[PDB]
C-alpha cells in the first residue's frame, strides 16, 4: 500500500461515495455528481448537466444482471446499463436513500427518514419504524445481510438486527460513550474467515461475534470517525477514516496507517475514505473527498475445478499431460478430466471417474498419463491400466498377470522402442507386454511377455517410476529402499547403484529423466543430478518432494515448503503464495507450466502470468460527439453491438477499446484494421486506446481489433464490429430505439 | 420428536454397534462387535466370515476412493472394496487399535490407543506424530475431525488439542471444570450453524469458538460420559451417553432426554450410545450396546436448486410450468430453468439467462409460462416475450408496439392464445395487446404492429395490467395493480365493463386472478377471497385467518380445492363451501403448480421447491431399486465367498451354471424414511407371460429348476395408479448347458 494509481472525474465530481463492478467486469462510480465508468483508459459520464440524474449518488447495487440502483437525495435512480437508460419504475421511492442490501428478491433501503423493504417481484414498499419495529432510530446509514441470512441495520443512534419471527428489531448493545450524544454506525462487514461483522462507528472500530453475543472493542482511533471498510486479497481488515487508511492484519501486528502526502502524487489521494471496494480481482478501490485511489493487486493465477466443468466436485491433482492433439488431461485422487483451454471460457470438459454412467472409469485413483510412440493414450491406476480410443471417447480396460502377481495397482507406463509396454505396479513388480498383442488380445486377461520382480533380481516390488535410458536401460525409483534398481533388457541383469549415498534419510521418491539424459532424484532436503554411474547431490538446507519437471535449463521441483527452481548444468537453487503442488507439467507450445494441487491449478510463466481478457468496445463516437442510447435514439449501446448501421453522414467515427487493464503496471499492446480500407494492420501506442476514421464512403466495413501476443504477432481472436454506411437513398434503415 | 423408533438387530451375535456409514448411492453400512454389516432397509447382511480376521470388532470407519470401506481394528485397518466385494488389504504396515479417522483432502488421519498417524492415500506415507517431537498432550487418541476451514481438532485420553501446520506441533486447549485427574475427550463435532466444535468429554459437553477462544460449559452430567454426538435436521445437537440420549436445542430450551423402556419395543432399544449418524435423508441412526435405534425423520419434502442444477446459483420462483412434452419450467427473479426430473438425477437442465454464452434470455425476470394451442411455449418477461424452440434449444425474442407506436410490450405479465388464433398480452404501461399469433411468429420485422390494443383510452381502468384470464362464456376478465374491482372485456364487441368495484376496493383491492375447471373465478385479496360466477355475475366472498391485512403470493387450483400460498402461510379452500384451513413449515411459496399425472404440488420459493401430495403424509422421491442378495440353492453367494459369481448389486448380466438354477434375488429401495414400504411387480422374460405381484413385506423374488438359456428379470414398483413404473431394474441372466 506503498503507491496507488489515483484517478479524477473532473473538478466538480470530486466526492465518490461508491463503486459497483458489473457481471463482465466493468467498474462503476458514483459520485457526487452522478455516475460515472471507469475503462482502465478513461472515465465516462452517464448523466446529462440539469436532469435529475445530474445528482449525488449515496450508494449503489446491481439488480438482474443489467440494472445500477443508485440512492439519492431524491430516491433511487435506476439505470439499465445494457440499454444505456434511465428506466424509472411507477414505484414511490422514499426520499433520501443512504444504503441498500439485497437480500433473496427484496431490496432493504435505508434512510434519512426510516427503513424499508422493496419487493422486486411485485413492487411491494414495506416501512419499518421506532413506534411499532423498535428500531432504535430513523435514520439508517449502513445494512448488510450475512450468510446465515441476518439484517444488519446500523443508524444515527445504535446496531440491530431484524428478527423475521415477529417483524422487529434486536439491539447489539455497542458502549454508550459520555463524548457522544448519539451513537453513529456507519459501516458494516460481514468477515467469514473471522466469523464476525465488523463495525465502524466514531472513534471506536467493533468486532461482533454473533456466535457468542460478544462485542470486541479491536481499535479506538482518537477523534477520527470511521467511514468504510473493506476486506482486501490477504484477508486484511481495511478501515477508511478521516483521517487515512488503516489496515488490520491480527492481534500482535502493529496496523498499517496509510497517508496523503502533498507532494508526492503517488501516495493516497485524499485521506477522507467514504469507501473502500475490493474488485473480483482483488484491486482496492478507495473512494475519497478528492478523487480515486487504486491500489494494484498482483499474482500466479489460479483456477478451481469449478470453472473447467462446474460441477463443484473436487480432485486432487497428481498428473498433468497435454497430447498431441492438444488435449488436456488432469487426474488425481478423484478421477480423470479431459479439457481444451485452460484460460479460456469454452473448455468442454469430460470427467472420466468410477460410477459415472456416460464416462466411467475402473477406478478414480490416477497415478500416470502417458503417450506412446504411435500417439495412443494410456493411463495408470489402481484399477490396472487403460487405453483412450479418441473416436468413442471412452477408456478401455486391460487386466494384466505374469506367466503365474498382477497389475491391479499400477504405478507408471512407458513404451520402449522395440513396441513392448513397460509397467510398473504396488506388488507385481514390473511387467513388460507386447503393446500390440494386447490392444489385440481378446481375453479379458493377459499374460505378460516378462516380467522382473524379487524373485529375480529387484530390491523390493513396491516401485514407483520407471524411466528408459538413452542407451536402453531402466531405472527404477524404489519404495522405502537405498539408492535405485538399473535394468538392461538386453541381458535382463538388474543392478542395484547408489545404495551407498541414497540411503537412510537419504532415501529417494521421486526420479525423472531429463533432455539430455541425466536422472534427477528427489529426496528429503535434496535433489541429485546423475549420468547413467557418474554424478551427484546438493540440498535444501533448513521438508519433502512433490513432483518435479523440466523447464527448459530449469528443473522445477515442489515441495511441502513451496518451489525450488534449479539450473540443470551447475546445480544452483532458488526458492520462491504458500499453496502446496503436487503435480507439475510444462507446456513448451504455450509457454507455460501448470501447478497442480487440491480442487484447482495454478498457471505461471517459463514475472507473473496475465489472464486472456476479451476485448470491449467502450465510446463510439460520431463526427467527434460522444453517443449512445442515453442521449440518442439512433445509436446502440456499442459495448453489447455486433453489427451497426449508419447514416451518410455519419462516417466520421472514433472507438474507445478497452480490455479492462485495472490490474497491469503496464498496457497490452493492440492492433486494428478496417476491412473495406486498410490493407494491414495499423499499431497503437499503448497509452491510446483510441481508433478514428474520416470520411468513409458508403459500403460495408469490418472494425477488426486484435491483442498483440507477447510472440509479436496479432492475435486471431480479434474483436470484430461489422459496419455499414447507408447511402442517402437508404437512410431509413437506420438503428432506432 | 423422538418418542419412537424403528428398532434393528444384527445376526450372528454381534450385538453392539460402534459406526455407520452411507456409500454415495444410499446403502447403509454397519460396524460391530463382530465385523462389518449392511442394511437395506428390510434385513441386514453380514460380510465377514466366522474364524477369518474380517470377523473382528470395528470401531470406526471411513469411505476412501468412492469404493473402499477402511474400518479401525484392534489389528489395524480392514480395507473392504465394497463395489467388488473383496477384502483388499494396501501393503502397508499400519498401526494396531485404531479408534478414530478423519479425512483431510487426500490425507487420512489416524487415531490409535498408542498414537497419531496421518497417512497419505497417494504416496501411501503414514507419519507419526507424537507427544516428545509434537507437544501432544497424550498418545491416546479417540477423537478426531476436520473443520470447514480445515483445522485438526485431536482429543485425547488427557485433553483437547488442535494442530498447528506451520511447525507440525499441536497447541493445546484447556477445558474448565469444577476439579481434578485427566479429562478423556470421546467424542468432537463441528456445528457450523452455532460456530463451535461440540466436545464430549466424562462428566462435561463444552462448547470452543475458535473464532474468540471462548469455551461454554454447557452441560454438567456427573457420573455420566458422552461418547458420541451429531446434529439432527433441526440442528439440534444430540448427545450419546451411557444412560441414553440428551438433545439440545438452546439455553432456554428443557433438554429432552431418551432412555430405554423395558416394557415398549419401540422405545430406545439400549442406554449405552457409541454413535449417532444423520443419514443423507437426516434419519438418525442410534448404534447402542444392544442393536439399532433408527429415528425417522419427518417434515415437507424441499428440494435446493442446486439438486437440479449442480450449480450454488440463487433463484426466486415465480412461475412453474410443466409443458405437454413434459418439461419442466421453473422461473423466477434469476432466469428460467429447464429440466425433466423433479429429483435432478438426470443432470440436464438447462438454465436460461440474461448474460449466458450459450443459453441467453432478454431478462431475468419471468413473470409467465403458457404453452399455447398448437404446443408452443411462450414466456412473459420484462425484456418482452420470447418463444421458445424446441429444436435450436434457444428462445426468440419479439418486439410489439401500438399502432400509433407509443406503448410497447417490454414489461410483459401474463399471456395466454384465444380461440382464434391470437395471442393477448398484458403489460405494465402499455394495457393489453391483441396480436396475430401467426403473422408475429412469421414476421422478419423487428418491430411487430399490434391488430389491437386495450387502453386507459378505449374503456380499461388502468395501464398496468397483472393477470388477463378467458371465462367460458366468451370473455377476457383483467386483474390491474391497485385498482378498484376487476374489468370485463367482450373481444367482439370490444366493450369494457368494471365489475365488482363495490366490494373490491381499498382494503379489498384485488391482486390475484384464475379460473377454476368449473369455469368460476377466484379473485384474492387482502386476507380473504371471492368466487365470482360469470354466467349471472354472482360473487360469494370469505376472509380466513389473520391478519386482516395479510398478503396473497400465490394461488392455484387442486382438484376440488383451491391453494393460497400467503406472506402467513398456506391455505386451502374447498372450491364449493368455501371452508378455508390453514396448513402447518415457515417456508413462505411465492409460486405454485399442480401436476395432475403425478398427482403433486410444487411450491416454488427461495432458491428451490417443496414437493408435496395433493392429499396431505410427506411426499417421496422415487429411488432406484437395487438387488442386494443372490441366493442358490438357497444359500447366500457373493465374490467374498465364491470365485464365480460377481457381486449382484453391480451387474446387469449374470452367467451360471447349470445346477446354479435354483434362484433367490433380494432386492430394495432403500425405504429407510418410510412408515409403509412400497410394492413391487416382477417378472421373468423366457418364462413369465405376464406381470407377478409380491406383497409389500415380501422382497425376495425366486425361481426353481431353470433350463438352460437366457432370461432377463424384470422389477418395478407398483405406482399409485397400480401401473408399473417405467425405470425397472432389469438383470440379464444366462444359464449354460452341463457340456
Amino acid at each position: 500500500y506503498q503507491q496507488f494509481d489515483n484517478i479524477y472525474l473532473g473538478a466538480e465530481a470530486s466526492v465518490v461515495s461508491c463503486f459497483l463492478q458489473d457481471s463482465e467486469g466493468l467498474i462503476w462510480i458514483g459520485s457526487n455528481k452522478g455516475l460515472f465508468s471507469y475503462d482502465g483508459y478513461s472515465t465516462q459520464q452517464h448523466f446529462t448537466y440539469g436532469e435529475n440524474n445530474n445528482t449525488r449518488i449515496y450508494c449503489g447495487v446491481i439488480i438482474d444482471n443489467t440494472y445500477l440502483y443508485m440512492g439519492t437525495d431524491n430516491g433511487i435512480l435506476v439505470y439499465n446499463y445494457r440499454a444505456d437508460r434511465y428506466e424509472q419504475p411507477e414505484t414511490d421511492f422514499p426520499t433520501d436513500v443512504r444504503t441498500m442490501a439485497l437480500q433473496g428478491d427484496t431490496l432493504w433501503l435505508g434512510a434519512l427518514n426510516g427503513l424499508y423493504t422493496y419487493q422486486l417481484q411485485s413492487r411491494k414498499l414495506t416501512s419499518f419504524d421506532t413506534r411499532r419495529n423498535g428500531l432504535p432510530n430513523n435514520t439508517i446509514y449502513s445494512i448488510i445481510r450475512t450468510k446465515d441470512n441476518q439484517i444488519y441495520v446500523g443508524t444515527y443512534n445504535g446496531l440491530c438486527r431484524y428478527i423475521p419471527s415477529n417483524g422487529k428489531f434486536e439491539g447489539i448493545p455497542l458502549p454508550v460513550h459520555s463524548s457522544q450524544s448519539n451513537l453513529f454506525v456507519n459501516s458494516l462487514l460481514e468477515d467469514t474467515t473471522r466469523q464476525c461483522v465488523w463495525i465502524g462507528t466514531e472513534g471506536y472500530l467493533f468486532q461482533y461475534f454473533p456466535s457468542t453475543g460478544q462485542i470486541k472493542q479491536t481499535e479506538a482511533f482518537h477523534n477520527n470517525s470511521i467511514k468504510s471498510l473493506a476486506l482486501d486479497g490477504n484477508g486484511d481488515l481495511l478501515a477508511g477514516t478521516d483521517n487515512g487508511l488503516y489496515v488490520y492484519h491480527n492481534d500482535t501486528t502493529p496496523l498499517q496507517h496509510i497517508i496523503h502526502d502533498s507532494r508526492n502524487i503517488q501516495s493516497l489521494t485524499n485521506n477522507i475514505i467514504w469507501n473502500i471496494f475490493a474488485d473480483q480481482e482483488h484491486n482496492i478501490w478507495l473512494g475519497t473527498d478528492y478523487g480515486i485511489s487504486l491500489s494494484r493487486y498482483n499474482s500466479l493465477q489460479f483456477i478451481p475445478i469449478s470453472q473447467i466443468t462446474g460441477t463443484g466436485d473436487g480432485n486432487q491433482f497428481y498428473s498433468l499431460f497435454r497430447d498431441s492433439k492438444g488435449f488436456y488431461w488432469f487426474g488425481g485422487a478423484n478421477g480423470l478430466i479431459r479439457f481444451t483451454d485452460p484460460a479460456g471460457e469454452r473448455h468442454d470438459a469430460i470427467w472420466y471417474r468410477m460410477g459415472d454412467k456416460t464416462y466411467p472409469l475402473s477406478h478414480n485413483r490416477i497415478r500416470h498419463i502417458y503417450e506412446d510412440k504411435e500417439q495412443q493414450l494410456w493411463i495408470a491406476t489402481d484399477g490396472s491400466i487403460n487405453r483412450y480410443d479418441y473416436a468413442t471417447r471412452q477408456f478401455i480396460h486391460y487386466n494384466i498377470v505374469d506367466n503365474t502377481y498382477n497389475t491391479n495397482w499400477t504405478y507408471y507406463i512407458f513404451e520402449d522402442t522395440a513396441g513392448q509396454l513397460w509397467i510398473s505396479t504396488c506388488l507385481g513388480g514390473i511387467f513388460v507386454v507386447d503393446k500390440h498383442k494386447l490392444m489385440q488380445s481378446t481375453s479379458g486377461q493377459y499374460i505378460a511377455e516378462q516380467n522382473y520382480s524379487v524373485h529375480n533380481g529387484l530390491s523390493g516390488m513396491f516401485i514407483n517410476q520407471i524411466i528408459p535410458d538413452n542407451e536402453g536401460n531402466v531405472w527404477v525409483l524404489l519404495y522405502n529402499n537405498k539408492g535405485i534398481d538399473k535394468i538392461n533388457p538386453r541381458t535382463r541383469e538388474v543392478t542395484k547403484l547408489f545404495a551407498d549415498e541414497l540411503t537412510g534419510e537419504k532415501s529417494p521418491n521421486y526420479l525423472l529423466c531429463d533432455e539430455d539424459g541425466l536422472l534427477w532424484v528427489g529426496f528429503h532436503g535434496g535433489v541429485m543430478r546423475i549420468n547413467p554411474e557418474s554424478q551427484q547431490s546438493i540440498s535444501f538446507g533448513s521438508n519433502e518432494i512433490l513432483s518435479m519437471t523440466c523447464v527448459k535449463n530449469s528443473i522445477w521441483v515442489s515441495t511441502t515448503n513451496g518451489l525450488w527452481i534449479i539450473d540443470r548444468k551447475t546445480m544452483d537453487a532458488r526458492q520462491q503464495t504458500n499453496k502446496r503442488f503436487t503435480s507439475l507439467l510444462f507446456d513448451p507450445k504455450e509457454d507455460c507450466v501448470y501447478l497442480g494441487g487440491a480442487d484447482g491449478f495454478g498457471i505461471s510463466h517459463s514475472a507473473t502470468y496475465q489472464p486472456e481478457r476479451p476485448i470491449l468496445l467502450t465510446a463510439l463516437y460520431i463526427n467527434n460527439q460522444l453517443v449512445s442510447p442515453r442521449t440518442r435514439d439512433d445509436v446502440p449501446n456499442i459495448r453489447y453491438t455486433n453489427s451497426i448501421k449508419l447514416k451518410y453522414d455519419q462516417n466520421n467515427l472514433s472507438f474507445e477499446l478497452s480490455d479492462l487493464p485495472y490490474s497491469l503496471d503496464e498496457k497490452n499492446k493492440f492492433v486494428y484494421r478496417l476491412e473495406g480500407m486498410d490493407k494491414e494492420w495499423n499499431f497503437l501506442k499503448s497509452n491510446i486506446n483510441r481508433i478514428t476514421y474520416s470520411n468513409l464512403s458508403y459500403g460495408n466495413y469490418q472494425l477488426i481489433i486484435s491483442k498483440l501476443e507477447r510472440d509479436g504477432q496479432p492475435s486471431n481472436r480479434p474483436h470484430i464490429l461489422n459496419i455499414r454506411i447507408l447511402p442517402p437513398w437508404l437512410e431509413h434503415h437506420h438503428h432506432h430505439h
